[PDB]
């Protein structure tokens, strides 16, 4: 590895040229995973008066960090759930990247709010501008939602080394939202009809269910139908169990969604992602209490 931090952008990227080609990773992939983990350090900042997370990572950054960077999807959003208000949080953010990490420091722009259903708080969306010792290095889209039941009573924490390949040695542990909270929100997103603008897009989360699925362990079953429940009850838009429909246009975004996972057993056309995901449903919905 490398004996000192990086002297400055130039460098750091120059080792990211490095990392990348040693990897077999594309020069972006590398640079937007070091920038969401540096985000992510940021957010493992907050906590409140008695050390405990306030914001938990979410959707792909999560399984970026569960899985690896070669068994997990390619995503661009850091997607958070908060406990407490987005100007807290946002301010908090703000304060922790003016201060810095290990030479990165971050601005946060304007928290906007997302038109979505079944929450009486709407989550908003901003952006992360990072630096490295002074000089513009990427920018971050982060999104946080407001806590839902219990999805934030708990956590686990998953490491990154990929700060460490650059030079950087400061250790990289980061508060995710644990597995049967994200099986419940990403199976009502997948499984949500949305308003006649809109489009239902989402086929990519076919793929963090079956991903999902892999990780849970057979003992969290009972906790994720009690999730599952949680969230449908709450949000009170389609009642659990749902059924697993596919979109027209859905064949090829779930495609996409497969680039970079050819070393997993995951299904490879949307039909039998689709089956798959909806023998995980009847499987949930059989673990009562």
């Amino acid at each position: 590895p490398y004996s000192s931090p990086p002297t400055n952008l130039r460098s750091l990227r120059d080792r990211l040229t490095q990392v990348a080609e040693r990897q077999g990773v594309v020069f972006g992939r590398l640079q937007r995973h070091v920038a969401m983990i540096v985000v992510a350090q940021f957010a493992a900042t907050l906590t409140d008066d008695t050390g405990a997370p306030l914001l938990l990572v979410k959707g792909g950054s999560s399984l970026e960090l569960r899985r690896g960077i070669p068994d997990s999807r390619t995503s661009k959003d850091f997607d958070t759930v908060a406990r407490r208000d987005i100007e807290l949080i946002h301010e908090q953010l703000a304060d922790a990247g003016e201060t810095g990490w290990e030479g990165f420091t971050a601005i946060f722009t304007a928290p906007e709010e997302i038109d979505v259903p079944g929450m009486p708080v709407k989550p908003r969306r901003f952006t992360a501008k990072l630096s490295y010792r002074g000089r513009a290095f990427a920018t971050v889209p982060i999104e946080v939602s407001s806590v839902e039941a219990g999805n934030a009573d708990q956590f686990d924490t998953l490491t990154s080394d990929a700060l460490g390949l650059v030079g950087v040695p400061a250790a990289v542990a980061v508060p995710c939202m644990t597995i049967p909270w994200q099986i419940a929100q990403k199976l009502h997103a997948v499984t949500a009809v949305l308003e006649e603008p809109k489009v239902n897009d989402r086929a990519h989360d076919l793929v963090d269910l079956q991903l999902l699925e892999g990780l849970l362990l057979d003992a969290d079953l009972m906790p994720t139908r009690s999730a599952c429940i949680a969230i449908f009850e709450a949000r009170a838009q389609h009642p659990w169990p749902p059924r697993v429909a596919t979109l027209p246009h859905w064949p090829l975004i779930y495609a996409g969604a497969l680039e970079g996972l050819d070393h997993l057993e995951l299904a490879r056309t949307v039909d039998a992602a689709a089956q798959a995901v909806q023998r995980f449903v009847a499987r949930i919905d059989r673990a009562t209490k």
